[PDB]
């Protein structure tokens, strides 16, 4: 590994635009992935895979002005996975 070339968009050349195709972040993402970070330390037996668990689990326990903390960053993160969505090709 670490060595070959191998192109999965294909086609079409990002000369001067702004912005790439990336995984998008919702408003569940920010809190999966800020909490994870903080249950990986608190809680080393708990693994990556099993923190997926907790962390839904988690989400639903929050509050409506919890919950607006993330999902309000989300419109603006999603804004870096995602841009423009009208008539187009693509």
């Amino acid at each position: 590994g670490s060595s070959g070339s191998s192109g999965k968009p294909s086609q079409e050349g990002g000369k001067g635009g702004s912005e790439k195709p990336k995984r998008p972040v919702s408003a569940m993402f920010i809190f999966s992935e800020e909490k994870r970070r903080q249950l990986q330390e608190e809680r080393p037996e708990l693994s990556e895979s099993e923190l997926t668990r907790l962390l839904a689990r988690m989400w639903n326990d929050l509050s409506e002005k919890k919950k607006a903390k993330y999902k309000a960053r989300e419109a603006a993160l999603k804004a870096q996975s995602e841009r423009k969505s009208g008539p187009s090709s693509g």
